[PDB]
């Protein structure tokens, strides 16, 4: 079952980890076991999860919905509008996110953490790393006090998406709509988000992409991780190297 697999060629000597899991048939291949078992903070990958709680809570109701934009003036351009779930979620938009999860009380999120097995569920400094001076562009989930492995990361994607959550089937396809990728192969369906931190205590960056790819009956959930120490390394980076992989080991 646990298969101990090497990916280095795909990662274009960048230092990091990969796990793939199909649980049809329990087949877990797993690059750097070392730091697929590492817990580390899962930055935007996040915003699957908060999607999902701001669908149950009904902050959000569909792709389609917005969260208000007040006209604050942000340097992404696409951030400056009343944009709807589908492009939050794609372009990252902090603040967004931070308006959805703020809607939302603390013991709900704890509760839904703890009944995912999200990590280490450590919703403990709710404003985030203040510390960077960054203020209200923060929160727990973005190099704070949540953190994850790669592993758990796999674990909850899978719990989520093969249905064994209390989390309603139209919030999970709403999910499944928007974080579909084109890897300009339509043999495969590839679903996933990227992550982009920097340690700042360990001085390495947190690039993630995680996610789900289905092809020809099997459905393998994946999560991809680079600790490297150079700070160039981001989320779209390791997506590249996913995507890399995914061409190579899992057509
Ligand atoms: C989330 O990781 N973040 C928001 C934004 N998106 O990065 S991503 O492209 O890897 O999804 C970039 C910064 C980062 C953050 N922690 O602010
Ligand atoms: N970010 C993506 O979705 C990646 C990056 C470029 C395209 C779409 N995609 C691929 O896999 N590509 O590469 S391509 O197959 O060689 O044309």
């Amino acid at each position: 079952s646990v298969n101990i697999v090497d990916y280095s060629d795909c990662f274009e000597g960048i230092s990091g980890g990969a796990i793939f899991c199909n649980t049809k048939n329990k087949e877990y291949n797993i690059y750097n076991k070392e730091l697929i078992e590492t817990r580390r903070s899962p930055c935007s990958t996040f915003k699957i999860v908060s999607t999902l709680i701001g669908l149950e809570k009904g902050v959000i109701n569909s792709k389609e919905s917005v969260m208000g934009y007040d006209g604050t003036d942000y340097p992404n351009k696409n951030w400056n509008k009343n944009l709807s779930l589908e492009e939050a979620f794609k372009e990252s938009c902090v603040w967004y996110y931070k308006k959805l999860i703020n809607k939302v009380d603390a013991k709900s999120v704890q509760n839904i953490l703890d009944d995912l097995k999200y990590g280490n569920c450590d919703i403990s400094e709710w404003e985030g790393d203040l510390k960077n001076g960054k203020g209200h562009l923060n929160g727990f989930w973005l190099e704070s006090s949540l953190q994850i492995s790669p592993k758990e990361q796999v674990q909850t994607m899978a719990k989520i998406f093969e249905g064994d959550t209390n989390f309603k089937k139209e919030h999970i396809n709403i999910l499944r709509d928007i974080m579909a990728i084109d890897v300009n192969d339509a043999n495969i369906n590839v679903y996933g988000k990227t992550g982009t931190g920097f340690d700042e205590k360990n001085k390495r960056v947190d690039a993630w992409f995680v996610g789900m790819l289905e092809r020809e009956g099997d459905t393998y959930y994946f999560a991809i991780k680079s600790d490297d120490s150079n700070k160039e390394i981001t989320g779209p980076k390791v997506k590249e190297i996913a995507i890399n992989i995914i061409k190579k080991y899992y057509s």
